């Protein structure tokens, strides 16, 4: 029992990423347990030789943001092994592992909500990699809340959630249809690409323009148009990911696997602030 | 030999901080190097007992980004020891150990005259807290380039580094004084406090404005006006920190005691970017 736990995540870049792993430092601190922070840089063959040397260096327990299909039978080597695997944000197997995910599509229709008691009769909903689970669900929960309404929703999908892929895709949109008055980002990378060209097309970002995205940045605040947003509840995240290690560390038996959710905060900026 | 070295910051909340910790987890695990962060919050008691901690961990080195004065008594325990504490942008007493710390003063004289290269004829410098070291290196700097200059250049000093800070002094200044025509602040969150005002003042940020800055974002970029900002070269500052723990961890000899400075790169945001 070294009193450590293995975290495996992409980078320290993202500032998710990072806001998670702040809060679970500040609290495994606490109760007397160091982090060892393993980054994987998103590839599998890093993230697996990441899991041994937390291995090796007798960790008791391991936190991952998986990069293999979970499937994949990396994991299944510790399927019914007392050794905690608690997986973070992309989940690991239903049946034999617990895992901390959020509740995307909930957050999408929360947020698609707020932005329909906008006044716009032209809007837009901008999104990448239709196929992704993350993709749908969100597709999904902006779908339930917008049922009923009689306006028609233009859907543009570009091939990846980069800023550049963005602005092509829209500029090229532009073309053919008029500005919209709605605005619904699934990441804050495909507002930027929007945004660029609004700036080149305008000289100037817009004021008469309802926007709604995932990702929250605090100096959306700046902006003169009202602007939604909804970001993780890091702390909340970083407790029960840590709550449930510690749990089958401690307690005789583990905790039931399978997925639990926690819900996106909503952030009104731009004019919203004042 | 544990492999493995510790990491005492503040937090893994500063973009600066975090990002020097990504570039050294990954060049850590690259060398074969466990990293173990542990974090003081930035106080000195906490400070200290996380260096225990590491200490009893096994570890073979720390860097530290320590809170307490350089000479401090706590660190004197290793300066004739060869166990290797590495000193990270606050330095340690410059003769018994290394430390990798900022050119602050050539920093802002290079930002400096960038910045007076703008037609421009009320300048003011808004900073904090002038009797710090790093905020008189900082000052020094821009007297340099200012010097020869025949333009009258108004100073204007916050009780703190802190965004609401500055927004109190600028607005009350604006009581006496009209709008400047060139900026520099020393902390983007100065620089953010200034665009508090300026915004409630003007409904809308400045076009006309040139912006000098320590700190930087790319949110920066959306900017009507020019914009300079100067930040750190968080992989350099990181190769450099872990190539002198290894000088020392291997060589027969230790590497010198003392500083050295990592320059700050320019990036030029707002109308300059476009």
């Amino acid at each position: 029992r070294t009193r450590s736990i293995g975290l495996v995540i992409p980078d320290l870049e993202n500032t998710s990423y990072t806001r998670i792993a702040n809060y679970l430092e500040r609290q495994a601190r606490q109760r007397g347990y160091q982090l060892l922070i393993a980054c994987s840089e998103d590839q599998p063959d890093n993230e697996m030789r990441c899991i041994e040397h937390l291995l090796q260096r007798q960790v008791d327990a391991i936190i991952v943001s998986t990069s293999l299909p979970p499937e994949h039978p990396f994991y299944q080597r510790w399927a019914n092994d007392p050794f905690p695997i608690v997986a973070l944000d992309r989940a690991l197997d239903r049946e034999h592992f617990t895992s901390v995910v959020g509740a995307d599509q909930d957050d999408a229709e929360m947020l698609a909500e707020e932005l329909r008691k906008f006044p716009a009769e032209t809007v837009l909903y901008l999104g990448a990699l239709p196929e992704l689970s993350v993709s749908f669900l969100r597709e999904q929960g902006f779908r339930t809340a917008w049922k009923d309404d009689p306006r028609e929703v233009h859907f543009l999908y570009a091939n990846s959630y980069e800023r550049e892929a963005a602005a092509q895709l829209f500029e090229k949109w532009l073309e053919t249809h008029p500005m919209p008055q709605a605005l619904f980002t699934t990441s804050f990378a495909l507002l930027q690409g929007v945004m660029d060209v609004t700036l080149r097309r305008d000289g100037k970002l817009p004021s008469d323009l309802a926007i709604a995205t995932f990702g929250d940045n605090e100096l959306l605040d700046f902006l003169q148009c009202p602007v939604l947003a909804v970001a993780q509840r890091h702390r909340d995240v970083a407790e029960r990911v840590l709550e449930i290690v510690l749990a089958s560390l401690d307690e005789p038996r583990k905790p039931k696997p399978g997925l639990t959710r926690i819900k996106r905060n909503l952030y009104r900026r731009g004019v919203l602030s004042r």
